[PDB]
């Protein structure tokens, strides 16, 4: 069965064209609508088709049309379709990716093993590249969690997906505080900040890292203040200064506790660079957190810059040094750390 | 610091009156708005105040106004107020309960222990009674999960809360497919059913029981079809008939044999717990026990023993004060549910 629609390509000229697809199968339902898998007839490539029910322009579409990066799911095409009367659906044709960081972590947890640190480095590094890319546009993802990090098992390529929560943060324009997935929600958000920055994604990324080291979510909070209590149980109670920086409008009730040492949080053999990276991502003070490009340059990722590095299956490392000007724009001189001599494109 | 508002009683004649409270503290911010704890002035009772942004009559209010049961958070009063500029907020004054099943289960998990069996019996029994009461009005909760089961640790009383997803189900009137919390979501929902019934709450209850026996969620699915794959890894692949029963309208899932229930749980798991769980977690919605049937299941036999006592030595909470409303799905079951020693 072949379906043909008029669609606009995600990138390039804003010109509609005929696109045809087959082997249409539902791969999930959601609050937004339905997601299908299908095969493009022209190339034969697998794609996902996210069908979203639409007063306002679709923010997810506006954000997605601007993005093209190796560590983000690419919007191939979009097109409109109809459902009841006056119901309009936006259809996003996206790269298909079979696995997630959530499923890989769950596999290891069930086998009572932690993910080898090399995979933790590979996944986190790619996530940081994706964050550096989107943050350059002022776009904050606001839903960083293992479920939204797609993986191709063979190549170990990670791609960030689900821009349904994403927003361009503009200084002085307030934003909703109840926004990320709860275990990954930055403390400023729990304190009711509406003037928060993209650094909320970095906290989320820190939670993912810690999770991949621990074998389970580091802050598995219940509803209410209990999420904040879980955080305090590791970082300790925030000072009044830290509270001010998180939310200058903080409306005054949590327990007073001293920080548990980071080294004691993780398993005894956890590499010290991993703990050091976590401690620089999971800071109460939003401005104290590493930027994504600074995270990529951290010594925890030194192994990925070693010329002799191979994946456990013997297959080639995925692309790690094809940096874009978007990613490098916050600190171009850091490219001498990030891209070692063996990976440097040569003058020829 | 005393606040005074004009509020209508949740139940009773709809006559506004003045209510005063002190010691207001925020205990939570959610998608709906804010939840506070406060102390009623004249009586000194701790209450919760759940402030919901409103617009169209509030479903949750309409539902809570019909309910009065020992295992359900009671709506004492409701009033209106004003965060959002032009926006009206509904305020529900509710029973306050300090703990949740989520927090108690996490406590035992971090200790590498499981909840003692008597508490599994007490909490699951109280859940089933709460479900029997609401189902008798045709009301489906649609968000049964450990977070929504409040616990008083001293009395072992359980109370169901958060009627935010609840709806009166009416045959022939369609309902949304994507509704419970994912780990507790019934398989007909995953298959996009719109003509489902109250039995989706019983599935959820089965997931809660399985979690209390296991020490973790039984089906921790990823997004999409992976949740069904999790279920299939235990119940085995559903048959054509089972699929038709879940949804007689209209996925790639593997053809796997069912895993035996006794192997799913740890070796000294009480066999009556496993038998109860196998009768809740069934593909076919009609094959699941109804809540009243569940309350009467033999796993709860120990609770009907006149010598039963809590481990702290205290007497068990009210278990047998069944009303006509509560018994109405199968009134004859009262000969089991009200033991001779509890009768007049
Ligand atoms: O409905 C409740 C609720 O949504 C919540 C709730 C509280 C905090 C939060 O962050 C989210 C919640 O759903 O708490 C309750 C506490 C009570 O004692 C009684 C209740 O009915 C609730
Ligand atoms: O954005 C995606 C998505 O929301 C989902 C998704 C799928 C099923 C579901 O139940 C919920 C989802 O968010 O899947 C994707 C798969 C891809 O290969 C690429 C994507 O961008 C998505």
């Amino acid at each position: 069965k072949v379906t043909t629609v008029v669609a606009t390509p995600g990138q390039g000229p804003d010109r509609p064209q005929e696109v045809s697809y087959t082997d249409t199968k539902v791969i999930g339902n959601g609050s937004f609508g339905v997601v299908y898998q299908a095969k493009l007839c022209d190339s034969g490539e697998l794609v996902a088709i996210k069908k979203v029910l639409q007063r306002f322009k679709n923010r997810e579409l506006q954000i997605m049309r601007k993005l093209d990066h190796c560590n983000i799911v690419r919007l191939r095409y979009f097109f409109y379709s109809s459902g009841k009367k006056d119901e309009v659906y936006l259809n996003l044709v996206l790269d298909y990716v079979p696995e997630t960081v959530y499923r890989v972590a769950r596999h290891y947890s069930r086998a009572k093993q932690t993910l080898p640190v090399i995979y933790v480095k590979l996944y986190m590094y790619q996530l940081f590249r994706s964050l550096a890319y989107i943050h350059s546009f002022g776009i904050c993802h606001r839903d960083i969690k293992p479920q939204n990090l797609l993986l191709d098992p063979d190549t170990a390529v990670l791609k960030l997906c689900d821009f349904g929560s994403a927003k361009q943060l503009v200084r002085g324009e307030p934003n909703v505080s109840y926004i990320c997935s709860r275990y990954y929600r930055a403390p400023e958000l729990i304190f009711g900040a509406t003037d928060y920055t993209s650094s909320i994604d970095v906290w989320s990324a820190g939670c993912v890292l810690a999770e991949l080291l621990l074998g389970q979510p580091i802050f598995p909070g219940d509803s209410g203040v209990d999420q904040l209590v879980e955080i305090i149980k590791v970082l300790g109670t925030p000072t009044r200064e830290q509270i001010r920086e998180m939310n200058p409008n903080y409306t005054e009730k949590f327990p007073q506790i001293k920080a548990h040492p980071w080294t004691k949080v993780f398993r005894p053999r956890t590499p010290p660079e991993a703990i050091a990276l976590c401690s620089r991502l999971l800071e109460y003070t939003p401005t104290a957190r590493l930027t994504p490009l600074e995270a990529c340059a951290h010594s925890f990722f030194d192994e990925l810059r070693d010329p002799n590095v191979k994946l456990p299956n013997g297959r080639d490392t995925p692309a790690l040094f094809n940096f874009t000007t978007q990613e490098l724009s916050s600190n171009p001189p850091l490219a001498t750390i990030l891209i070692p001599p063996h990976a440097r494109i040569q003058a020829a």
